[PDB]
DNA sequence: ATGATGACGCT
DNA sequence: AGCGTCAT
């Protein structure tokens, strides 16, 4: 009772750019704005692979991973923008640079953890404290939360429902209690409105966001009202929210562990986990996983927002599917050179921008036949940012994996070069 | 014939 | 070190 921690110590947000690559291409090309459109990678095989889809095109059933030729069957008017191709591979530089635009704005408000090219977590606890002292027990106006949903409220127009729930929420806040977790989340949402307004003003890009007490709840919250909206998930909203929430929706439970929770326990929803002891969960899923599940199904998680705005590794990969699999030594060598040249370009920019140098090169390949991501990984020293040296070193490291040949057997269906172990410079 | 990339866990 | 998992 009085000694059971409730996981309400922090205010955490997750910001997620809406259909990010589409927004980048729509900013650049106004003819794509407010249209069903998608971004496509490559072109020859079935019109290319769709990597991002505007919300107008999603209404027709267009999805990521679909072939553009197939997407045109669902949406004949679909407009397409093509990812840049350099040295025979997709080049995502435009989107990485757009991501930096957004991340740099977010960093003005708080310490961020880059979670992907277009997501970042925000630890707002200190900014909320400061903003709560600048307020003098002043009530928070609904005008300060013009795109916020309060999950679980109210308890026949979309915006009308949003305001009704927001009104119910604001009407019961303990405004004079500076330590009230619900009040802290509400101020957190005010700051996130300001952060999202600044992103849109300064880049043209819209995003969604979740505000809660931890990263898992903030990420879940973000997806509840997309696009261009933000959602506050309070501690008290967790029992009803989790009571019908498929386990797979919780971050890290979308794969084999989540499937085993469902199968071993015979449950479907996150809230059903509360009926097991911590020891029971640890017995089925291990000490770390069981302790994490025991707390998480109660809305409690302690994973910190890591102060990290830059990636820890810089990598370049390309798949070679079906008949395009690399089957000669000259082929393997040329593509390792192509990847190494793009990697050198990124590394040199990274050293100038971010005052660091990578010291290890990881080479990963996939062999025709294995359903895994990688068949083999080996490392070597990375001492000079030179594409010819890196590709020669990568070959030497993987040369012995060749059965016999001028020929390369079995053929390679993936090449991957990753620079790691950065040191300041 | 998805594809590109990145974090972190386990041993 | 090298492999497996999970994610955008
Ligand atoms: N299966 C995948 N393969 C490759 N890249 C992916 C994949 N899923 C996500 N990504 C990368 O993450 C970026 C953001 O993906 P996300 O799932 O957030 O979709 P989105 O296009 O931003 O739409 P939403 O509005 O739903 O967020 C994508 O542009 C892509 O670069
Ligand atoms: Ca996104």
């Amino acid at each position: 009772g009085p000694h059971m921690a409730t996981g309400q110590d922090r205010v955490v947000a997750l910001v997620d750019m809406d259909c990010f690559f589409v927004q980048v291409e729509q900013r650049q090309n106004p003819h794509l704005r407010n249209k069903p459109c998608a971004v496509v990678q490559y072109k020859s095989w079935k019109g290319g692979g769709i990597i991002a889809v505007s919300y107008e095109a999603r209404a027709f059933g267009v999805t990521r991973s679909m072939w553009a030729d197939d997407a045109k069957k669902l949406c004949p008017d679909l407009l397409l923008a093509q990812v840049r191709e350099s040295r025979g591979k997709a080049n995502l530089t435009k989107y990485r640079e757009a991501s930096v635009e957004v991340m740099e704005i977010m960093s003005r408000f708080a310490v961020i953890e880059r979670a992907s090219i277009d997501e970042a977590y925000v630890d707002l606890t200190s900014a909320v404290q400061e903003r709560l002292q600048k307020l003098q027990g002043q009530p928070i106006s609904a005008d300060l939360l013009p795109s916020t949903y309060i999950e679980g409220l109210p308890q026949v127009q979309k915006e009308g429902m949003r305001k009704q729930g927001l009104f119910q929420w604001l009407d019961s806040l303990q405004i004079d209690n500076l330590t009230s977790p619900d009040l802290q989340l509400t101020v957190g949402a005010v700051i996130v409105e300001e952060m999202r307004a600044a992103i849109e003003r300064e880049t043209g890009f819209q995003c969604s966001a979740g505000i809660s007490h931890n990263k898992v709840l903030a990420k879940l919250a973000c997806g509840l009202n997309k696009p261009n909206r933000q959602t506050l998930v309070s501690h008290g909203s967790v029992p009803q929210l989790f009571s019908q929430m498929p386990i797979r929706k919780i971050r890290s439970l979308g794969g084999k562990l989540g499937a085993s929770v469902i199968e071993i326990l015979g449950i479907e929803y996150m809230g059903e986990l509360t009926q097991f002891t911590e020891s029971q969960l640890q017995s089925h899923f291990g000490e770390k996983n069981g302790s994490w599940l025991y707390a998480m199904c109660r809305g409690i998680e302690h994973d910190p927002v890591k102060p990290r705005q830059l990636p820890k590794t810089i990598g370049c990969s390309k798949n070679f599917p079906g008949k395009t699999a690399l089957a000669t030594r000259e082929q393997v060598q040329w593509w390792l050179l192509q990847l190494a040249q793009e990697l050198e370009e990124r590394l040199t920019k990274d050293r100038n921008d971010n005052d660091r140098v990578a010291t290890q090169l990881v080479v990963s390949i996939r062999v025709q036949g294995d359903k895994r991501l990688s068949s083999l990984r080996r490392c070597c020293a990375l001492t000079r940012y030179d594409a010819h040296k890196m590709s020669h070193d990568a070959f030497t490291v993987i040369k012995n994996c060749n059965t016999s040949g001028t020929e390369w057997s079995p053929p390679l269906t993936m090449l991957f070069l990753c620079a790691t172990k950065f040191s300041a410079s």
